[PDB]
């Protein structure tokens, strides 16, 4: 079972942090940004700490990690050039970073066309991962299913397999899959998965998910609003998501949590991980995690 979740990629020790922070929580995978999610500042692949990373993954049996691009990234943006060509140069050196990193997806939000229409953004989108897929490295780049909260392009499979039809070097491309956004576009994955992953297998391809988001969401299903729940405490619920872990179609992707901290306020927020794996691993629900978690 690869599961896992978003850990920190910061301070001097940086991947070997990630990797330790993995352990702690009983992680077989994980995900990082290469630095802060919210921004491009970054160090050299030097000072990512990378070596050291290796041999603590290699010593706790962690592998098939995933990379994910900075949030702020919108190459989907027709209107404001210096976003869009900043986008371009930083995943043209995300991809290099992520070679060196040895992971072999980075997770990228398709965009927002901020008011010039789908069919603008996604036609703006083509032309930048066109720009970026000139390299001839093997890093994909997984797009992410959307929510559809404001502009976001991504909210249905058609818009995905519109962006993969455009793209040369389309065999680049992959998606990762986010139970919280598909069901908040709308998509009955808490009651009809099954259903879900066959009209992805006809647009897309369930093949080409090569990594799982796992997210309760504090909405109900096509609330479009993105706000992600602890693993059974939001609309989706544990059989849903439980079912989802431990699906045959995911079998060697990496499933990992972006569930919320835990905590009485701001100042004491706790990560939920280690216990929504635990919770996860035995298929039971436990109605006290919150009250564990607040706690550790
Ligand atoms: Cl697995
Ligand atoms: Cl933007
Ligand atoms: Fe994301
Ligand atoms: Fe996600
Ligand atoms: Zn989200």
């Amino acid at each position: 079972m690869l599961l896992g979740s978003h850990v920190s990629m910061s301070g001097k020790k940086m991947l070997e942090g990630s990797a330790i922070e993995a352990h702690e929580y009983g992680e077989t995978t994980f995900m990082i940004y290469t630095g802060a999610p919210q921004n491009t500042r970054r160090k050299s692949i030097e000072d990512l700490n990378i070596t050291k990373g290796h041999e603590v993954m290699e010593k706790y049996g962690l592998s098939n990690i995933v990379v994910h691009a900075p949030y702020i990234i919108n190459i989907a943006n027709t209107t404001k050039p210096e976003t869009f060509n900043l986008g371009v140069d930083f995943l043209q050196q995300e991809i290099e970073r992520t070679q060196a990193i040895g992971a072999k997806d980075i997770v990228l939000h398709p965009g927002a066309h901020v008011g010039a229409g789908v069919d603008a953004g996604i036609n703006k989108i083509i032309e930048g991962l066109n720009e970026v897929l000139t390299n001839d490295n093997n890093v994909r780049i997984a797009l992410e299913t959307m929510a559809g909260k404001g502009t976001e392009i991504g909210r249905s499979f058609e818009e995905l397999a519109r962006i993969i039809d455009g793209v040369h070097n389309n065999e680049r491309l992959s998606v990762c899959f986010d139970t919280c956004h598909t069901h908040d576009a709308g998509y009955n994955v808490k009651e009809d998965f099954d259903g879900v992953l066959n009209e992805f297998d006809k647009i897309i391809g369930v093949d080409r998910i090569k990594v799982v988001h796992v997210n309760d969401s504090k909405n109900d299903r096509g609330a479009q609003k993105d706000r992600h729940e602890n693993i059974g405490f939001g609309y989706i619920g544990f059989d849903a998501l439980n079912y989802i872990v431990h699906h045959d179609s995911f079998k060697d992707i990496p499933k990992i949590l972006e569930t919320p901290y835990v905590g009485e306020d701001k100042k004491n927020k706790k990560p939920p991980y280690k216990l929504e794996i635990e919770m996860l691993k035995q298929q039971h629900f436990d109605p006290e995690l919150k009250n564990k978690v607040m706690q550790q």
